[PDB]
């Protein structure tokens, strides 16, 4: 009847800490995302589901970059195109982007109408990035998000 | 296809200022609202479709108050209560909270599950409030979305 998922900001030198959670529920039209976050970086922020069930780091050129373990967005449908949450030619990871309020808080739930269980978002990541997502990968390769803010771990 | 719904932000004193639009266009999953305004208070703020198509002030108690004529949420299946977009217990014209970035801005679209066709929404308006949206009627009647801040007419 749910899912609770530990996110946590990402720094790889120093470490992670937990900034919430994000509950997952079911509702009639597809699975709602709904944050409980405390003391992020304002703003709209790139929200979407990713490969691996790991939110570690992978360093390049020595420079640790934050998420990598994640991997890319998941795409089980292989459309190789990031898109829209409610357009069939995007990666099934892709949600709405997140909003978090003046004050770091992240309460406003969304929803993902083309996931219905909560099994299938299960042994992946969710990712929170630092930029936003203008849902293309053009001008910028998935949205623009870039640097990945936050992230947890779907158990 | 698609309808383009012109905004004004609304005030009966100094006069409405255009604003921009939001266009309402048919995806697998509902309607889109698609905006692209300016000039808006910033931070997340409640959306929905009202029973008038009119955005014209009422004068109540010796003043103008904006949008009045707008009515009240559209609730074509009488529900009586106001709730998530994902809820068939809220009024149909509940959509996701708009979120206007803080140079002004609004960009990020928004869809409303329930919503199937183009036809269905016209001859209503879109309003746009000056606080937020919890989706619920408790502890603020209609979310807390309190004064209406920008509207535009659903032809
Ligand atoms: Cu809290
Ligand atoms: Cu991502
Ligand atoms: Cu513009
Ligand atoms: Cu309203
Ligand atoms: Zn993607
Ligand atoms: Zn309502």
């Amino acid at each position: 009847e749910k899912l609770v998922v530990q996110v946590q900001q990402l720094d790889p030198v120093k470490g992670n800490k937990d900034v919430g959670t994000v509950e997952i529920t079911e509702s009639a039209y597809g699975l709602v995302f709904t944050p409980h976050l405390h003391g992020l970086a304002q703003g709209l922020h790139g929200f979407h589901i990713h490969q691996n069930p790991s939110c570690e780091p992978k360093e390049k050129d020595g420079k640790l970059v934050a998420g990598l373990g994640a991997g890319g967005h998941w795409d089980p449908k292989e459309t190789k195109q990031h898109g829209y949450p409610w357009s069939d030619n995007a990666h099934l990871g892709d949600l709405p982007a997140l909003f978090v309020e003046h004050d770091g808080s992240a309460t406003n739930p969304v929803l993902a109408p083309r996931l219905k269980k909560l099994d299938e978002v299960k042994g992946h990541s969710l990712m929170i990035h630092e930029g936003g997502d203008n849902h293309s990968d053009h001008p910028a390769p998935l949205g623009g998000g870039g640097p990945r803010m936050a992230c947890g771990v779907i158990k």
